[PDB]
DNA sequence: TGGCCAACAAGGCCT
DNA sequence: AGGCCTTGTTGGCCA
DNA sequence: TGGCCAACAAGGCCT
DNA sequence: AGGCCTTGTTGGCCA
């Protein structure tokens, strides 16, 4: 086995990706029911609400399924981080768990800043059929000094929590819908080659950025996209009115390499 | 992916168990340097300390590595256990972790109460000639009640954790030489680990039949590790750190035997 | 406030104790219909699960209810310890929580080892008319390193669940039967003068060893005894077919210094 | 003993504030040295990074140094938040803890939302000559569910903790002053706190009236410490050590203000 | 002190 | 899909 | 290796 | 209340 994800292959990288991302789904998934009732019955207070609402659902659900605490901490943006060790069969890898929380009345795509983009992009302006570009802005790694030789490369792992409502606003004791809940896994830096290597072949898209404004310039993320890249890269769990609970539905891909969807138990917790 | 171990290959079901095991190593070798103080100068309370001595490292040890908790526990007599999912590959599999603890002046072997026995054993006895067994004491999983429907079933992972010390009588009180850590195959690899009487790592137990004893069952290191290399871990101590040397026992991509060292934190 | 135990007075000491009993019963409580699931419907594979059984029990009630840990662990035989801060109006007090569980057939009374003794003892055998001692075998206080100056003394606290039950064994998926759990709360050495003065004036009793085989000698606590000393030094969880729960009572003193009993609520948890 | 804080005394009510004051100013202390690497060292993205930077310190400080965990989330405009149960000699208190973190230039005052307000406040402008009023935005209590009854009261403890920093440009980015650490009192104390307008620690928001902006208020340091010693705190950073230096502010038996240093541990 | 703005997220909408 | 412009959050600043 | 005992808890019972 | 004696746990030891 592996200590050093470098030393993993890209088909194994992918893989821990994976297993970083389910264990995310069940957590969201057994939290779905509070979840949906903080996220409804929260006074708003004047709008703003929600992008909090977001981030600490996600934290809730997800502070509960952690594993093996290495003892470093960094400050930061993101919303939700933790240094851990990660278990798997290639290795117990070090790794950066980091995860952004979104709020949004759209059930497709996801806006990102620099900052949360974790490899370099590059596609084709629909619009002014050019090239764009941008940087990724997550670290491949953070470097954690081990006591008995040098550094130690503990992955980046980046995972977006997209909640997906409706704004209803004050009516009984409910101020807004959750529809749905999309988690997605953007694949590392290491797999540049293989999920954006021309600007004709991504599923990235114009920023939400106003160039005309002059603003910073962000990027875009298209979730049909994303599934048609890979699958399982794209999760959704959706609320409806036979349970509430949201749907325990996890979307893979089989060995054969056609994409299938399956339910699964869960926990009360 | 899968929730129902039962669902996976042998070779996948090693594969947890495997995993679950480096997981400890880790714990124990960054616990290491404390374990050391803790063994040595702690003051003997009429004898036999050792033994909480080692129940009390190993849990401090691994509390501070465990994974998903579950909302569902387990009591009974096994030192350390705890429900919880494991992410791997194969899915997030629910598991219940059991680890024993053992100090022990002894290098090899390990000794077992049939409730710590995670598979149906049987062997030939030594002296008798004659074929000795004993059925597994462990369950192969405990069931847990789903919100959305039937029972799940958590897997049960035995490890056990050996402390090979030696008594000295400075302001140390004894000596812990090294930890070794064991992983014992689930029932469902009875067939590839003790298929039959003659092909076994398992020996006669330490209980004393002529005194109408229950009857124990032993494990024995030199024939674990070469059934499975990676199931028989060893840290051991040296002047050299006051950790112990973080060495993993493991196979090449050629099914040789390989013993790397590896990187630890301070913790 | 202060952070040396030694420069509480008399009756702060006390009231730390019994905050520190107040938290542990909630914990008790709260966990009580599993803990009589659990004790109640575990195999006993042969005798000595009882005692196995009220550890396990005790530790997965209590754990759940610990308080700001302090990097400082110990080995010993004591079932349940944890060194660590104890927030109250006296002061951030640093502390080592110390909790033995107990498995028997009576509802009065527990034996203890010397090594759980947590001050030093004395009374008179009702049968040798004789004064009978023991030193106590719990250490006062565990000394902890300060970053910025010398040690700080970890008050150590002595609590006992006593778990009353009886042999029903093996019928129909229940091998035994969970009665009553007791708790109780010794006080700490610097209380001896109030609770043990003299060899007539004490809660202790003859221990459970043989002296005629020579055995290493040990020392009985009397529930009513130590009730009448203080009650609120003694509580009782007690299952009845009303609930899956113990009854919620707690027993406690009026400023009045009276005796008096309440229920109290409690939460699933 | 009570399990409902509208019970208690007033004086009483403070004692729990207090308690839960002190165990959060050890908390930060004892997490001083790493918070001062994080604050000076940390990169800044887009300017305002000193927000996020106060935030995560505040988090990691503290969520080593909880308590008796509750099943029931708070969701909403605070960062840090809890509720759990509160080891008191008025009885296992349910307490929701609430505390804001800030980040600033300067050493005086703190700006606060309407929703991070405890106590309905009234304070005469010093400017405009009058009467400015704002409702509290906190709750006195969160009600949870009994497992046995009816509703049970968890109160709400109001906490500020403030960093006081000046920007630098060593490879430090900034330097971090000093922590700050606010207790403001419940709803019910509000009589002894804000009885009327010409009695308060409170002072105009920082929200742009002539803007029309919604409409905060402040606190200002001088006058909390002036109405009770121990609701500010102070971590002060000196060359000294790396550590801030342990003080906490009290009273005598006498009701003279002193401040004394105190011990803290490595963590 | 008060209180006007600056700097930034985070997104709602509307082509 | 693009991207313009609205809102709300947090404090830096300065009369 | 096998396997006989030693050292100790932890308590059940029986006056 | 006392306290004798039963059981079961854990490994030290040695043929
Ligand atoms: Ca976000
Ligand atoms: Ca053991
Ligand atoms: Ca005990
Ligand atoms: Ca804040």
């Amino acid at each position: 086995m592996h200590q050093d994800y470098r030393e993993l292959s890209l088909d194994e990288l992918e893989s821990v990706e994976k297993q970083t991302l389910r264990t995310i789904v069940q957590a969201l998934q057994q939290y779905s029911k509070e979840a949906k009732s903080i996220f409804e019955t929260t006074a708003a207070d004047s709008s703003g609400e929600v992008i909090v609402l977001a981030e600490d659902i996600t934290q809730y659900a997800l502070e509960v399924a952690e594993t093996y605490p290495i003892n470093r901490r960094f400050a930061g943006f993101i919303d939700y981080k933790r240094v851990r060790w990660l278990p798997s069969p290639h290795g117990l890898l070090p790794q950066v768990l980091l995860v952004d929380a979104k709020a949004s009345t759209e059930k497709n795509r996801d806006t990102l800043q620099r900052s949360q983009l974790p490899m370099d992009a590059e596609f084709r302006n629909t619009s002014s059929g050019e090239v764009v570009t941008m940087e990724a802005g997550v670290i491949p790694h953070l470097m954690l000094q081990s006591a008995n030789d040098g550094v130690l490369p503990a992955v980046t792992t980046s995972i977006f929590v997209h909640f997906y409502y409706r704004e209803l606003k004050d009516v009984e004791g409910r101020y807004r819908e959750l529809k749905s809940i999309y988690v997605l896994s953007l694949p590392h830096a290491r797999l540049k080659q293989r999920y954006n290597p021309d600007p004709d072949t991504s599923f990235f898209g114009a920023g939400k950025h106003s160039p005309a404004r002059g603003e910073v310039a962000r990027i875009r993320v298209y979730f049909d996209r994303l599934k048609e890249a890979c699958p399982w890269r794209l999760q959704e769990l959706h609320y409806s009115a036979d349970s509430e609970y949201t749907q325990p539905r996890w979307r893979d891909l089989n060995d054969a390499g056609h994409e299938v969807t399956k339910e699964f138990l869960f926990l009360e917790r």
